[PDB]
């Protein structure tokens, strides 16, 4: 049940956990406090599980995108770095660890897609997407391809799609507006249209996946590809003389890839919050701390200004950071599951022809059904959490009333309104009226449903701001 007087850290298996342990030994040498570095399986699944029951590590390292949900569940403590410390990291990274105006984690590393090119086939990579079709024709005459990347996952096509105005969910002071999704707008349309055309004009195949693209580039068959730092080691052994640079612009605007920020959050149940802060602020987030982690497993670009300036001496890291600063921070909320599923479908259908670009990106029944599912999942999660506390502990009197009410309102809303909304959506999807709910009608109902979800969300926050008190 989280021991006091020490620190236990969880970090993923693909990170530099040995170097982290190195920093850990140094902390123990100066303070006498031991630091244990573990890397269990599916820790992103385990953390919330064990954390909800007062257990788990003092510190958890993980992509920032999962932390919004954790904070919403009351699993992370609010961190307290001062103005001087925050000034040591790039501003944009702090925006990735905010939940309802509060800081819930320390940014460590930054990751984003970049344009990777074969210096032998293309010494001067294109600066715009618009000049790629012409470049492809020139290369095709030589049997080569201009560009090949994974068109199956929205993560990979998003940069182009979001370039001229697209975005997932609107962001405001550590809060994402689920009623404001930026997939159905002029910019997102222009982007998917350019991509669609590339496929039509034989410049790309709708079936190109991650492996096909990786194979084509590593075998010198295509002058460029779009991929992340995780693919660099494979290219290094291919011996292809490559370079990494800023993604091409579209309609004059920067491509906007999603940004993932590896972060360190402090377990709300941790009795060692002050030790964790000391360790994170003065031992890990230092040139020496990050250097040790990086030598064990490259972190890519880092959030610490002083050390990134150093790491950026490497053009590839420089490119990653450049693309990351022009990108979109991945929303740190569970409803992104709906976004991923919908956008993927939209692209798949739009590329082939199953639907036009407008129909594909239109927010109809399909989108809302996916969003509703996402809301059901988080709310049911909160209820199980709270009824488990009432079921375990005693905490009689007041708190029980607050729990029953919070849970009661959520379950009714789901058993009643969620049920109705789901049917309205399926009707919207049926061409033969009833009357036929309009996309706008769905939007209106959804915006109303979100008002209710937010209120309930507040009561649960109200409860967490205590625990089982």
């Amino acid at each position: 049940k989280i021991e006091e007087g020490k620190l236990v850290i969880w970090i993923n298996g693909d990170k530099g956990y040995n170097g982290l342990a190195e920093v850990g030994k140094k902390f123990e040498k100066d303070t006498g406090i031991k630091v244990t570095v573990e890397h269990p399986d599916k820790l992103e699944e385990k953390f919330p599980q064990v954390a909800a029951t007062g257990d788990g590590p003092d510190i958890i390292f993980w992509a920032h995108d999962r932390f919004g949900g954790y904070a919403q569940s009351g699993l992370l403590a609010e961190i307290t770095p001062d103005k001087a410390f925050q000034d040591k990291l790039y501003p944009f990274t702090w925006d990735a660890v905010r939940y309802n105006g509060k800081l819930i984690a320390y940014p460590i590393a930054v990751e984003a897609l970049s344009l990777i090119y074969n210096k032998d086939l293309l010494p001067n990579p294109p600066k715009t997407w618009e000049e790629i079709p012409a470049l492809d024709k020139e290369l095709k005459a030589k049997g080569k391809s201009a560009l090949m990347f994974n068109l199956q996952e929205p993560y990979f096509t998003w940069p182009l799609i979001a370039a001229d105005g697209g975005y997932a969910f609107k962001y405001e002071n550590g809060k994402y507006d689920i009623k404001d999704v930026g997939v159905d707008n002029a910019g997102a349309k222009a982007g998917l249209t350019f991509l669609v055309d590339l496929i039509k004009n034989k410049h790309m195949n709708a079936d190109t996946d991650y492996s096909i693209a990786e194979a084509a580039f590593n075998k010198g068959e295509t002058a460029m590809t779009i991929n992340g730092p995780w693919a660099w080691s494979n290219i290094d052994t291919s011996k292809v003389n490559y370079g990494v640079t800023v993604l091409p612009t579209f309609k004059g605007q920067p491509s906007k890839p999603f940004v993932g920020v590896l972060s360190a959050g402090i377990n709300a149940a941790s009795p060692n919050k002050e030790l964790a802060k000391e360790f994170l602020e003065n031992y890990l987030l230092t040139d020496e701390g990050l250097e040790a982690v990086n030598k064990d497993k490259p972190l890519g670009a880092v959030a610490l200004k002083s050390y990134e300036e150093e790491l950026a001496k490497d053009p590839r890291i420089a490119a990653t950071m450049e693309n990351a600063q022009k990108g979109e921070i991945m929303p740190n909320i569970p409803q992104m599951s709906a976004f991923w599923y919908a956008v993927r479908t939209a692209v798949i259908n739009a590329a082939s022809g199953r639907q036009t670009v407008d129909e594909a990106l239109a927010m109809d029944g399909h989108w809302f059904l996916k969003l509703l599912q996402a809301e059901r999942d988080r709310m049911e999660g909160w209820c199980k959490q709270m009824e488990r506390e009432e079921r375990e502990n005693n905490l009689p009197e007041d708190i029980l009333g607050k729990i029953r009410t919070a849970v009661g309102s959520a379950q009714l809303l789901m058993a009643q309104k969620f049920y109705q909304f789901r049917e309205l959506c399926e009707e919207n999807l049926n061409p033969n009226a009833h009357p036929r709910p309009t996309s706008q009608d769905l939007a209106g109902f959804w915006d109303m449903l979100q008002l209710s979800i937010e209120n309930i969300s507040m009561k649960f926050d109200e409860l967490h701001q205590l625990k089982a008190n």
